[PDB]
């Protein structure tokens, strides 16, 4: 049967936390494929399925600064770097979800925040109270999951199914970065006190949201030239947010106001010490082997203090 391949450099590379998937949009379906047969098998799905099912979530990305395509397939490889430096933590079922979820993630993202939504009365605002880009994402998949000759998971029982879809859901719910920091609280709290179980299903799910938000945040864990350009298309957004939230006579949030341009270097340093760096320390203390997303964290932070001592 037919192995996708890749050139050398991104053969090894790939295996890397810190792998940039690269500028070239039509080798990112292959990079995904690749990810999928390596880390679930060339068994998992009917590459026909999975070659359609990739192409229709492709084209429900919308060509926005940051929240594209682009961010899905890196958002995915992160997952496929968890996954394959904890081989046996993981069922059969999870490897299949979380590829997908992480791809599914953040469908029909428009570049607004949930808060934005709420304040412009968006419809999807009355159809879901909380997490609502969330909501919408998974919605999303499940339309595309049933198009004809889209479902990739046509070969598992009705419970089967029904299990996978909800890892899915929970995986993307849990990128609604409001609902991280209490998650992280009670991983970190049940750690400590040693009642982290990873037979008991409620903290597996719990484990799998916090790698969820790890996956999400990647751009933190690159090489410094990646963190910092990925930078600016995060800003782009949350700028152009900024301006329609003073088209509707709201004062944004500094994040989302380019008049505070300056305090970017700071801003990103409250972020990491807020988010990045207690997301991938409580992620390494439970899974070690992700320890690497840490370390290039850690870099990043000292690459924004540089910026700020004027030394970068
Ligand atoms: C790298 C990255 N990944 C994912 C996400 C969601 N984020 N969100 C951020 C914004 C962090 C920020 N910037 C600011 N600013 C900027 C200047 C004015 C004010 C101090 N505040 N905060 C809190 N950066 C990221
Ligand atoms: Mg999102
Ligand atoms: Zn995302």
């Amino acid at each position: 049967l037919m192995q996708f391949t890749l050139p050398v450099r991104l053969c090894k590379e790939i295996e890397l936390f810190h792998f940039d998937i690269g500028p070239f949009e039509n080798m990112w379906p292959g990079i995904f494929v690749y990810m999928v047969h390596r880390s679930c098998g060339t068994s998992c799905f009917e590459l026909e399925k999975l070659c359609r099912f990739i192409m229709s979530v492709k084209k429900n990305y919308r060509r926005v600064p940051y929240h594209n395509w682009k961010h899905a397939v890196t958002v995915a490889h992160c997952m496929y770097a968890i996954l394959q430096n904890n081989h046996t933590l993981f069922t059969d079922l999870e490897r299949k979800g979380l590829l997908i979820a992480c791809l599914c993630h953040d469908l029909d993202h428009r570049g607004f925040s949930n808060s934005y939504l709420q304040k412009f009365d968006h419809p999807l605002a009355a159809l879901y109270s909380t997490s609502t880009m969330e909501q919408h994402h998974f919605s999303q998949t499940v339309s595309i999951l049933q198009l004809e000759g889209h479902n990739i998971f046509s070969t598992l029982s009705s419970s089967e199914y029904e299990q996978v879809l909800e890892i899915i859901r929970k995986a993307i719910i849990a990128t609604d970065l409001a609902l991280y920091f209490g998650n992280r609280k009670q991983l970190e709290e049940m750690y400590q006190t040693g009642s982290l179980n990873l037979n008991n299903q409620s903290h597996r799910d719990r484990v799998i949201g916090l790698m969820m938000t790890a996956c999400d945040l990647c751009s933190v864990t690159k090489l410094w030239p990646v963190t910092k350009l990925t930078a600016n298309d995060i800003y782009a957004e949350f700028w152009a947010e900024g301006d329609e939230m003073k088209k509707l006579g709201i004062q944004p949030i500094p994040m989302m106001d380019r008049d505070k341009k300056d305090e970017v270097p700071q801003g990103q340093l409250g972020f990491y010490n807020a988010v990045a760096i207690p997301c991938y320390t409580t992620l390494t203390q439970i899974l070690p082997p992700t320890e690497p997303l840490l370390k290039a964290c850690r870099d990043n932070l000292s690459q924004w203090e540089k910026v700020i001592r004027g030394e970068e």
